[PDB]
């Protein structure tokens, strides 16, 4: 026809791909079969009734919002099968005809500008007009010019300010992020559907605020933090979709005439470094980054790591020299990591399926293993390490007056009480440790370093802000970071000075100022791990095999305890600074997804965990105690030895531990008293500090997590 269907004809290339199917592709083919296998089931059950309620029974109840975008999106899987040369459906009368009719029958009864949004304003505005879009764009040999305008005008009703959503609605917040990007899935292709120029380029130009780094509020910022839904750290969730989206849009974009500005564009190499590429661990995409997303089944962290490395790749593919170059080789290496997730499992298109095959085999991509780093969110209070030499991974997830802990919305991650309550995550030889099920049977009471009461927690309950803007992370260089939170619970009944000294090989947890004020019992979980029935753990306590049971045994005069795998990269263990009185026990744990997401499988699930705990009875109560991973038996007790005196001190003003193999301190300080350390300098600033001596030389990484802000060092150190 014209330009728009040229454009359209590129969409359909990005999200179906159905010009480079090739049956002789096995990871082709094992797709195209699903999608058969999709429309079978929606073609031999839609409802063919003389007169209807509904066209498909399992979502009939167009009360509730989602029931659209259901029903919607099966006319999108019958679209990509009609037009599949390959498929059974391949202009099939039958499947024509019922798409046809299902989008009439749907426009009459339940879709059309007429209505006005029930439940989910979401699906209104992005689910349902997407999954429109994208049928009319696949089908739209099919459909007249008139047809496709009729279809699309109910998404002009809902969605017709492409810088604003809920419009319809009496209060419709600013397209960002995310949002932003599905905005333009909406309404960039409803306008290309439409041959409507203005709706193209007043979407494109407010796309183009998404480029944009921010210093406050929701966005991308320059310690690579990414906040969403106001205050919460949700760069693996909302950061998905935005570069998903972003990255399948922006070749049909660059094609019209209102292509974005290349020099604008270029921030989007600063998310995939700085944002997005730190949270990858051996093809997991960490958790503590995506919000209520991990409540989901279907979108764990290896699942989740594919959305964003299709969108990376696609970038990769859309760039060019050493650019797309290095993303490339930056995708490759990350996939090649993953032993556990089989990528193509989320390649959803055939052109996201030979991208990656390409890459893959193309000898050209050098595919090195990542190295080391460090990186402090500070803006969102998340902390990710790795270590390339010891092959682990680290994350720090906390909260401050900044940030929300936890969310719970639309009845999903109703047990994430805790997960930023100075929750740890440790990534190791066991790529599927937070997968097959962790989420729905892990105990929510005791999520890994966090220190709290024992008390019921309610379902409906929402997450809170913290008191105190005392949390942050003072970064020295790429394997070396102190940070701490001035911890408070829930209900402010328990208090904790909560520190932690990442020092290149290991992590030191430090705990002081622990306080009770009601009467619910105390204590930090030093760990609850989930464990593989085929690799089982040999438990030793103080070099002494022990025999867990699901009663939990007490373990007083604790000075280590030690994980012990068939491999090494699995191994993990605990050194006490002070003899210390823990509790152990290994137990099966059941639970199902819809107990944490309603709208989760009710089927039971079940895991093994071994946690670890100690007990708080009395005010002004501690803990301290290095953790060393991927170390055997011999070079931990070794090691040990060697730590025996790297506690410089623990208490209510000021916590630090230091590192005398590397000549590096790890320091809080949580007032401005003159602190000596080591006999050997003074920091005087209450504050975060990792200080490394160079010989006779001092290298300074001081942060206050308050203001924000760094300091002279004169101004915080001494001597
Ligand atoms: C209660 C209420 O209306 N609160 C508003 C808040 O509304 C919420 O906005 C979200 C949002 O996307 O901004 C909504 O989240 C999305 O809901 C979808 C339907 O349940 C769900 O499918 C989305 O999940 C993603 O879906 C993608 C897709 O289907 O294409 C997947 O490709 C993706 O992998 C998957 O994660 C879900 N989005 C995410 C990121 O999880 C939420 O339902 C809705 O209630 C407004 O946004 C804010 C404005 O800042 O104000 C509150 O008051």
């Amino acid at each position: 026809k014209d330009t728009y269907t040229d454009r359209l004809d590129d969409w359909n290339g990005i999200i179906a791909g159905n010009q480079y199917y090739d049956s002789k592709n096995d990871q082709m083919a094992k797709l195209n079969q699903e999608l058969e296998g999709k429309v079978a089931d929606s073609l031999s059950s839609i409802s063919s009734q003389a007169d209807r309620i509904y066209l498909w029974e399992k979502f009939s109840n167009y009360k509730t919002s989602a029931n659209l975008t259901a029903t919607y999106r099966k006319l999108e899987e019958m679209a990509k099968q009609v037009t599949n040369p390959s498929s059974r459906y391949y202009q099939d009368e039958t499947v024509v005809r019922t798409v046809r009719d299902s989008m009439e029958w749907m426009h009459k009864h339940v879709y059309n500008s007429e209505k006005s949004i029930v439940g989910n304003w979401w699906d209104y505005e992005i689910g349902t007009p997407r999954a429109i879009n994208n049928t009319l764009s696949l089908m739209k040999e099919y459909f007249s010019d008139e047809e496709i305008k009729k279809y699309t005008d109910v998404i002009e009703k809902f969605v017709p300010d492409p810088e604003h959503f809920r419009k319809t609605t009496d209060n419709p917040f600013k397209a960002l992020g995310g949002n932003l990007v599905d905005m333009g899935r909406v309404k960039v292709i409803a306008g290309l559907l439409r041959k409507d120029d203005q709706e193209i380029s007043s979407t494109i130009r407010s796309i183009e605020q998404v480029f944009k780094l921010v210093d406050q509020g929701e966005g991308f910022y320059q310690d690579g933090s990414y906040i969403d839904h106001t205050n919460v750290a949700y760069t693996g969730a909302f950061g998905n979709v935005l570069i998903d989206g972003l990255s399948q849009l922006l070749p049909v974009i660059q094609k019209t005439k209102n292509p974005i500005d290349k020099d604008k564009m270029q921030t989007m190499y600063h998310w995939i470094d700085k944002s997005f590429a730190p949270l990858l661990v051996n093809g997991e995409l960490m958790d503590m980054s995506r919000g209520r997303s991990i409540s989901r089944a279907n979108s764990e962290g290896h699942v989740a790591a594919v959305e964003v490395l299709r969108g990376i790749h696609r970038i990769a593919d859309m760039s060019e020299g050493e650019t797309k170059q290095r993303l490339q080789s930056l995708v490759k290496t990350i996939v090649q990591s993953d032993s556990y997730y089989d990528v193509f499992k989320n390649l959803k298109t055939y052109k996201d399926i030979s991208l990656m095959q390409s890459l893959l085999s193309d000898a050209g991509v050098a595919s090195v293993p990542r190295t080391s780093y460090l990186s402090a969110f500070n803006k969102m209070d998340k902390t990710a390490m790795y270590n390339a030499e010891k092959g682990f991974g680290f994350g720090l997830s906390l909260f401050s007056s900044r940030t929300l802990n936890y969310e719970h919305m639309n009845k999903e991650n109703k047990r994430g009480w805790y997960t930023s309550d100075g929750m740890f995550y440790l990534y190791n030889g066991d790529l599927s440790h937070y997968s097959d099920g962790y989420w729905p049977t892990v105990n929510p009471y005791k999520m890994p370093g966090t220190t709290e009461t024992d008390a019921k927690r309610a379902d409906s309950d929402t997450g809170k802000v913290l008191p105190s803007a005392f949390v942050g992370t003072s970064k020295l260089d790429d394997a070396n970071a102190t940070a701490t939170m001035d911890f408070t619970n829930w209900n402010q009944t328990l208090t904790a000075h909560k520190s932690w000294f990442m020092l290149k090989d290991k992590i030191a947890f430090l705990g002081s100022n622990i306080q009770n004020t009601s009467t619910d019992t105390a204590a930090t979980t030093i760990d609850q791990r989930k464990l593989e029935s085929s690799n089982p753990y040999k438990v030793y306590v103080n070099d002494k095999e022990a025999s867990l049971t699901e009663q939990e045994k007490d373990y007083p005069e604790t000075q280590s305890v030690f994980l012990e795998s068939s491999d090494s990269k699995k191994n993990i263990g605990y050194f006490f600074f002070k003899k210390s009185s823990i509790s152990m026990s290994k137990a099966l744990q059941k639970g199902a997804w819809k107990d944490i997401n309603e709208g989760q499988s009710d089927k039971e699930v079940e895991n093994e965990f071994l946690t670890i705990s100690q007990a708080h009875k009395q005010n002004g109560d501690s803990y301290g105690y290095m953790l060393i991973p991927n170390v055997d038996r011999a070079t931990f007790n070794q090691m040990i030895k060697e730590l025996e005196s790297s506690l410089i001190e623990n208490n209510e003003t000021l916590q630090s531990v230091y590192d005398a193999k590397q000549g590096v301190w790890g320091i809080v300080k949580y007032d401005d008293s003159v602190s000596t350390i080591s006999n050997q300098f003074q920091v005087l600033k209450r504050g975060v500090y990792t200080i490394r001596k160079e010989g006779d030389e001092y290298k300074i990484a001081y942060y206050n997590p308050e203001t924000q802000e760094s300091a002279p060092d004169q101004e915080v150190f001494k001597k």
